[PDB]
């Protein structure tokens, strides 16, 4: 589904936040 | 369901931004 | 509903998020 | 309902992260 | 609803970490 | 929709975590 | 869907905050 598909969305781009955290390092 | 599936995705990669504060 | 549960383990990851920054600047 | 109920703790858990940032300054 | 009063709660609870943040930084 | 509209409101507050990064360098 | 078309928005944020953050890291 198109939400489903969005918040998957959500989720990889809080894991690339978590890589510029950890670019700290 | 998949709504739920990846609402626990989102929670998952918010635990990773957790622990990579320490790492 | 599973929704709900997955809702509350998103605000427990926040909490631990709130929690590692506390103890990292504490630092 | 539940589902709102769950989205008020999200809401609380991101103050909570906020204040977590309000003691360090 | 409900459903939209939490979420703008969360809008919130956001904006209130992006002013923190502001501070925190400003104060260094 | 009401959900819709506070969902973009919710983006918006994470635009404005951005900035606050933004301006820090 | 206007809600779908919102959580993108949304991810769309997130991903604006990790490169702002990767920003602030490089600039220190």
């Amino acid at each position: 589904g198109e939400i489903a598909k969005a918040l998957r969305e959500i989720a990889k781009a809080l894991r690339e936040x978590a890589w510029a955290h950890r670019e700290e390092a």
